[PDB]
């Protein structure tokens, strides 16, 4: 697949596909897609 532009729509989802305008939104619907997370255990203290 290729877009064809020079520089626009920096944050798209082409994980599923589907562009968007804003980057705090992208960030929730993209990582949908992509789940991942695992953080550390409690460390003492
Ligand atoms: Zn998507």
């Amino acid at each position: 697949g290729s877009s064809g532009s020079s520089g626009e729509k920096p944050y798209s989802c082409p994980v599923c596909g589907l562009r968007f305008k804003r980057k705090d939104r992208m960030s929730y619907h993209v990582r949908s897609h992509d789940g991942s997370v695992g953080k550390s255990g409690p460390s003492s203290g």
